[PDB]
């Protein structure tokens, strides 16, 4: 069932086909298979971004969950989903949670609501985790998806002819 | 541990010399560098009017806290988030919260939900922060962001072939 799931969405992506008939929408369709080189720009630059926010976010925050596939559900998957403005301010910003004991390690500790957001996280600098947060937000959210819709229009402007 | 942390993103930077090799890709990092006079042109103009519009809805709300820290937190840090679809309403808008009784001070109180939102808030002339809010979303979320996207566009064609 699984592997069908995934081969109707190959079956539906053929009908693509059709828009080539018509005169006004066969050459967009031949633009948009141009634009891959952009895109390979972005995806390549993104991951990067992504991979040093959000090691760095998970670094600071320490949290005890120490999971394999909660820690790369940290670093990758919740700095993705916070391009799309889901931001859960109360899994990272210690001020929107609650203090409490959960190690035994040296320091203050704080218990995230989240349920895949750790059992409890550092409060060591905060403040710091939260100014990565802005910057991720200003480099992901607006300056690089600006930058590929320049990129878009220069890219659609030159090949239009060919 | 926690400038390590910040390290790990330096050396991550770093990363971006590999697509200077490729022929695509070098010029598009190239571009990238001259983008910044752009980018510093909307972070004065982002910078300016953060501080008007939450300086003004800070005076305007009287939240009780009146904590550097927390004063900060509402002037700067939840105005920027706004940019990014987080709007909380039910801590500006008087409406979306209950009426209490505080402070001795003359007046109408109403208590926000919101555990950094301020213990309470006035309701004088709420009407006036929700404008406010309106007219912030336009300005930023709208016209600067657009604004920066002509900007980036413009700057592409222009320095493409240099």
């Amino acid at each position: 069932r699984t592997v069908l799931c995934i081969d109707f969405m190959v079956f539906t992506v053929r009908l693509l086909h059709i828009f080539t008939v018509n005169k006004q929408l066969g050459p967009k369709i031949v633009i948009v298979s141009k634009m891959m080189k952009d895109v390979f720009f972005f995806l390549f630059f993104l991951g990067v971004w992504l991979v040093a926010y959000g090691v760095a976010t998970e670094g600071l925050l320490r949290p005890r969950d120490s999971d394999f596939p909660s820690i790369l559900r940290r670093v990758f998957y919740r700095p993705y989903l916070q391009i799309f403005g889901q931001i859960p301010q109360e899994d990272m910003d210690v001020a929107l949670m609650e203090h409490s004991n959960c190690s035994s390690e040296p320091g203050f500790w704080a218990h995230p609501p989240g349920a895949q957001a750790g059992t409890c996280v550092s409060q060591y600098a905060n403040w710091l985790v939260v100014l990565l947060l802005v910057i991720f937000l200003l480099v992901a959210n607006i300056l690089l998806v600006n930058l590929l819709i320049a990129m878009f229009s220069y890219t659609f402007g030159k090949v239009q002819g060919n």
